[PDB]
């Protein structure tokens, strides 16, 4: 079971600057921490990792997904989710769960940032937990895929 | 450790009508899942579950849990999150990690929705999972809880 | 055939309130004025009143309806028809006719009391009647009634 | 007793509109309605139908109801509910009771059709009761000459 | 086949007045080169053209299509466009390809020209190529209903 | 020396009704105002009065004075002042000078008086004093008609 | 000469919570300092306090004011100034003297915090004075309702 | 017969910049067109002129009118007119007829030219006439003065 | 210790114009009873009083209060409170206690005199009170300085 | 005669993807009917096509159109069109006939659809009309440059 | 080469206000480094400084301007740059270059300080540079002058 | 000391723009006159320059700043300044002087070109002054590297 994570503009540079709002903690520390989670859990999920600065380029990530080795998508668009209708557009075709991950609360910063184009998108939206809310995003993906595949073949057989 | 679970407005009626935004479950049904959670992790949670249709009611409980026997409180304020003040000010005030979840992608609804004065008070909003985003939660809180305890003591000492 | 009347916020000080726009009739007085067009009418219909301040009892009312004695209901909310995103909820959850009475003309007073969330979820709306709205409600009730159940026993003969 | 009932723009394709809003009733059957509740109310009632997709017409109409053969006014502007200033300005100076009426809940409708500049000129406003509305209207247009005709008496005596 | 070709308010001043924006062509001259363009391409098609400045006429012709010797309609609404509701109803109650034509670009005018509610109603909205925007509208709509013709027979003998 | 006055909806009514804006006037009245102050200015101005409640027709009648026997136009557009685009379009083609007038200062009602489409393609604005505006706007009208002429010929002599 | 002091939601939590905006005082101390003032100031006065977290009982305290111990109200609202509709309606029909009090200044903080309906209903507005803000309610209470008493005595034996 | 006429800030470089607004006329210019006008006439009204950059000495200066000499006000209060409520507010304490002129059509400027605080508290407006402006409002004025001595003296005796 | 009584434009026209909102006191009458309150409370406190119609005056005096024979100012910005961001400045930069009054409530009039910039700045802000609000302020001043005071000497001999 | 066309982000997933908007028609196969076109009306007119998901990406290649073997661009800028300020400068520096196609009606959708800045920016627009929209560009195109062409040479030899 | 220095409301209290933003500076310090400025870099330029807090002094400068001993204008309208027309009328007015300095990042403070009318009828805006900006304002000044004056040489002779 | 400049969309195609916002200079002679006012000033300064349509490169820049050689930036973000979120954070997360030019006034300009996100984040702004406020900014970015460089050298050692 594969599940891509997409990491939108800036977040390569978390962990090393503004403790305030994001604390000491790297993008790789991040993506580690979701393996142990994985690999501990005993979990037959394995997790492709990307970040890019770019919004064609996590476009052309979320289109690539349809040609399914992917089963799922956790997606933390950043400043994108604000104003990339074209992002929203990508996940609404994807065909498969998507679920949106916000490090802070974003209904507590600036104006700008409260609306989520790309979230109306999503399935779900988990915001505010830190780290944290990367492995609740793997959590909800692994119990929404178990739950697809459960009803998809018994509901097929009768 | 003592988990208070305050559940608002017309969230009694739940799995009773709307298969449409929310499914078949009723909110005992919900309760019960949160139970099999912290039982079968073997997690040392207890919870107390609330249920009411009155804004003061949910102010009066959030004023209880300052009187410490609970750690923390899990909510769903229902409509209450798009028009209440007060109790975001309850929430503000009750010095412990207050997560809000909602059923629904209330980034997807009506405009009216959109907002949540509540979940900006929250440290962490979860939306859109169906009953799955109330375990979520409690998984969010546990670490949360047995972070700062972990900070805490080892802080303490040194 | 039983019909509930719920009366919103400061409608019990009626008789007492700005007299241009409310005029000098009681709440109880209201309450006879529809008697009398029930007896009058040789309508088999049984009404029950109820009045509160109380956001949540009106909530708690509607949904008490949902163990149904009662067939349709009409409402006042009152001040809480530009506010609340609760009442309207129970509204469209409770699955029976539900008819919005207004005593004065709404789209001609203050901006703030043109929007009705309440009377959106209602199937219809009456405003600027003052008491003789309420008989128009009933009216209307006892017609929709009678055109529902000549429709379900259309469609189980056949 | 003479009651004027003017209809607006695009009534007149009632019966071959979208059949969820409207059903499948034609203008000429919502005016035999209203005769038919008039012969069974013995309510000495004189009712003239006009329908015009031209503002003007509406206008023109209301104001030679100043030549006042006519008592009283029922009038379901349609569109022009919602634009016109015009028909508002004929209303306020026909100095005799209007009554809107609206097929559907225009609160529950798009954005724009929520304002009603016609109907905060008018007395009353009645709105979701499709055809059913109209014979509402003439209930309320013969109770308030009856009660404005005891009151004109009750007064020149004295 | 006959397309009926509404022109709105002001359109009869057109070729003689403002050459900035509209150019130096009347709107007779409009009509010719339609006509032009359909003797040339060889189409069976017969255009009737209407010009007014009167709101309730041009939804009086929509209203006369429906009768129809019309298989379809080109509207230019003129400032109607953003204004009138009531045309916008006409257009969807015609349940027949409407297409919307304008000279100018709308988008790029004062504020109050960038809404269309006709546009909105209409299937396609062509706007900004002078009288050309015209034979494009020809074209299109013979294309449309060539399409429906042929969907029409082959759905029915499955 | 031909002026063309229009006179929107519902200003027939004028005199008639409602003396807190408008007074005991009526419209003929304010016509035979405008007539003696031209006869004893012994101006050599011709005066033609037209008022209709039809948005059309006012843009009818903009449109014969191209064919000029009339020089100006003197104009109340009335409540389509605030909402028709298409007289205002009208008024700019023109090509004559066009000033409005109002009996009230629409600068002081309600707010959706206060925006004049048309008052914006005018050369100028009269409003708030009554019946005397009409006389200001004829002697603002003879003078730049006077003006216009006195550059005219002697600019194109030299 | 009976002053109902009726304190809004979360008040109860004074003194205890958020030093940065309401300092160390709690509740009961500032019914104190109240009762202090009336004491030595030595004033013919008894106060009677109450508070909830509750909407509807703070409209039923103010409805029971009218059936007359009490001749005027002190209130604090709190959050529901800014959402009650409802209060501020109470307020309007209690006739009697109310004066709003705000611990902090409502103009100096977030945007929904601004607009007082509540206080738009008082005859006077106190805010941002802390605890001191309370006593200056009594003084001008006191103040008002001697002018009351003198003027009621006077305006009769004229 | 004492008329002030106060013209607003930058006034006084009129006629010395930007011929496309405002033409080649002092404001010199504009005040001996007035005093023709009066002399010719034969007027028995006598003008003072006041021109200042300052918002205070305005409002000094409407002041000084109530001690009256001044029977009324022509004001031309320049970019003031769209920010000072304080200039509205002293023109509503003046008890006498002003009147607004202004030299542009400020409906077809730009947007934060559009309202006007003090052309809403002036009796009438005036606007985009340029210095002829000016005289219609002496006539305005002299009528209105003539208007208000009639009827005090005729309506006095009797 | 000196307080500055600040007053704003239009105040000196006070009690000779309009007694709906505003009275029959003079501005000078104001000041006698704030005197009166002062000498009969026996406090030792001496007022210094100022009225100006000119914005740039009012920052002067602020800006004069820095060199400091004054503890405080009390001030009523009048129309200047809702545009002036400048007088809201000079405030903040003053660092001294500023209490605003308004004789009535702005909370309940037109709409752009809800907005206080300069009501932000203050400390504390009282409105609605007629004259009565100005020695509320008076006594709320002198107890800020009284506890000021008290807390300056006992916060260094710690 | 080469028209460059450039399609928008997600247009590459068209055709198989979303049925009820957009239909079953691949981006490979509108490319083809537009060759189809121009191979069967016989026009000397070589296409190029070009789609990306990078708005960088999309200015590139209208700064590579200046550098002419382009004599015109047809594009669809998708999602883009209302966010991209970049693209709309792109297209405005140019300097030749763009024309923007959607193949949805854009009027019709969701709010944040309706604005187009790249329209605004481009001589005409079409929308609404599916793969059609794109003949119906060419169409327009080749008679625009046409016209250009005839112009060119009859404007130098006069 | 004479250059105007024109400083705004309160920048006179500046070294006194908070150190934050501007640190501890004074406006004597400012005026030294523009000397120190010209000094060191042989700028045949003569500097006249002036500071108010009046809006109407402003304006009065700008206008002696035009008597043009000076050729250019350095301002900081302070808060007037968001709420005066009037300054930027006499901007518009002056005939010669403005630059508008700002000590603070405006963009970056509250929102009502984000719009500069005066800003945007100068001919450039610098903000955020502190003292600084005034030393750039100088250079840009100096710089603009030599290119107009190389410029009016070199049309002058041709 | 090297200085990084960032050039945004379209700026390679300047001196070929609209002639009257931009003239007829090239990105290329910007950069010189950069260099030449570097060399003739003596500024230990190493420029290195970069132009991009893209918004992620823009991004990728900027973070590679962060492994520091480069000192300062220069930018100028084009159409992003108004929609990039994402710019404005690595702005944000760059920790050293960022300073933003602009050529043209964008307070002057559309309504959506006013806000830069961009703008708010950096130090200092520059707007207006076409080529020349690279020079100033330059100017700017060298006192700013010189004031910081005494400030950090005066603070290790004491
Ligand atoms: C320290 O650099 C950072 C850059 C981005 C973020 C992620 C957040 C972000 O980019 C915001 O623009 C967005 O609105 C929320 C965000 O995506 C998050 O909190 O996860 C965190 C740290
Ligand atoms: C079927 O009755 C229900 C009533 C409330 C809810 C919860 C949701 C709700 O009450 C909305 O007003 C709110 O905006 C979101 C909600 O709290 C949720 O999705 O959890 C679900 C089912
Ligand atoms: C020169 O006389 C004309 C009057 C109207 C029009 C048509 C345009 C119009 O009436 C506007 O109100 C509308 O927004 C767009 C218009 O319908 C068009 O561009 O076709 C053209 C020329
Ligand atoms: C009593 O019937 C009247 C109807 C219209 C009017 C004219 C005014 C009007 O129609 C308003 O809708 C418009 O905004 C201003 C008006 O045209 C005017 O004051 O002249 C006056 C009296
Ligand atoms: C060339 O200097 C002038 C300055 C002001 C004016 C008057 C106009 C003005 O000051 C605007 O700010 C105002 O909105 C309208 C104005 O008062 C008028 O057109 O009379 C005319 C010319
Ligand atoms: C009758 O002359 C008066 C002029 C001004 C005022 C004061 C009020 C005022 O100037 C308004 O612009 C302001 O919004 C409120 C006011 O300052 C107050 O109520 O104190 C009172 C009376």
């Amino acid at each position: 079971m594969k599940i891509l994570v997409i990491q939108g503009p800036n977040l390569n540079m978390l962990g090393h600057r503004d403790p305030r709002l994001y604390g000491m903690v790297t993008l790789d520390q991040i993506h580690e921490i979701m393996q142990t989670f994985v690999k501990q859990g005993n979990l037959d999920v394995e997790l492709e990792f990307f970040q890019t600065n770019f919004e064609g380029e996590i476009i052309d990530k979320i289109q690539e997904s349809v040609g399914s080795d992917y089963e799922g998508i956790i997606i933390n668009p950043g400043a994108f989710s604000h104003t990339s209708i074209a992002i929203a557009d990508a996940i609404m075709l994807a065909g498969k769960p998507v679920i949106e991950v916000h490090l802070t609360n974003i209904q507590a910063r600036e104006e700008f940032r409260k609306n989520s184009y790309t979230g109306a998108a999503c399935g779900g939206v988990i915001m505010g937990f830190g780290p944290l809310g990367y492995n609740m995003a793997l959590m909800a993906m692994v119990n929404i895929l178990a739950e697809m595949k459960a009803f998809q073949e018994a509901q097929k057989n009768n």
